[PDB]
């Protein structure tokens, strides 16, 4: 036997975020898996990657820059996050 | 016998995300998976991937750059944040 | 046997985050894995990653140049952080 | 037998993060595990890795140079911090 | 027999983390294993890892040279930490 029980009885009012997984039994290898089942990404970067088999194999000039700058600005106020008989509130005055 | 119980009984009003899973039994590869159930991806970059087999194989001549700059502006009140109840408000004044 | 119970019952209005995993039994390889479930990634980078088998093999060239500067602002109130009954703000005068 | 009970009975309004796992029984490896369930990165960076098998194998020129500069703030009330009839708030006067 | 019980009753409103875990029985490798369930990670940083099996073999000339600098400041409250009736602010005037 295999019981799973999760929040059988509910009376009031609240914010629940709610992940359940019951399991019974060349260059970039991934097999049988779960990834990023409640995932945030923000502002994330990736330049180079899996190039290939032979790149740059002979004789091979190259010249790499990589330049992150300027005014970016994030602001959340929540994230991941539940509320309840709450306030929330992003002012910029 | 496998059996599963969530949220059986509600009396209130909530705010819910609910996921479940049951399960019984060249250059990149991925087989047999779940990916990004609840995701999000806020300002993400890829400049390079997976170019070929014999990219750039003999006597390449290259100039890579990359420029991230300017303005950018992300305002988010809520995030995977389920509320109840509650005052929610993004204000610019 | 096998059995789980997580919250089974509830009276109030709370917030919860809840996450229930119950198991029975060339370069990079991954295999039969659970991998970010609840995961926050900010600003996260990465240049040169699975370049490939052979890459710049014979008499090869390179400059590398990496800079992150420039003004990034990250502003964030709660982070995988449930509230009940509270005040959440956040104010830029 | 195996019996697990968590949170069996609330009454009031509390804000959790509940997280419970039972388990009954080339270059990078990685085989049957569980990474990052609950997990925040922030400001995190890889220049180099698995670059190949035979990377730079003969007579490589190579500079390599890594600038990490720039006016840059992180500012967070709550982190992996739930909770319950308080007060949270992020002021920029 | 094998029986486990966390926070059966509750009658407040407590901020709680929960962590439970039951178990019944080429260059990097790692099997069967658990990594970071409550885990932040900021400002972390690696330069080289895992280059392959055979870099910069025969007559390899290396400059290398690695910059940390810059205005960069974290101002957090709250890590890890929840909390109840209580008040939490960061103030920047």
């Amino acid at each position: 036997p295999l019981m799973v029980k999760v929040l059988d009885a509910v009376r009031g009012s609240p914010a629940i975020n709610v992940a359940v997984h019951v399991f019974r039994k060349g260059l970039t290898t991934e097999e049988e898996f779960v990834e990023g089942i409640y995932k945030v990404e923000i502002d994330t970067k990736s330049y180079w990657k899996a190039l290939g088999i032979s790149p740059f194999h002979e004789h091979a000039e190259v010249v790499f820059t990589a330049n992150d700058s300027g005014p970016r600005r994030y602001t959340i106020a929540a994230l991941l996050s539940p509320y309840s008989y709450s306030t929330t509130a992003v002012v910029t005055n």
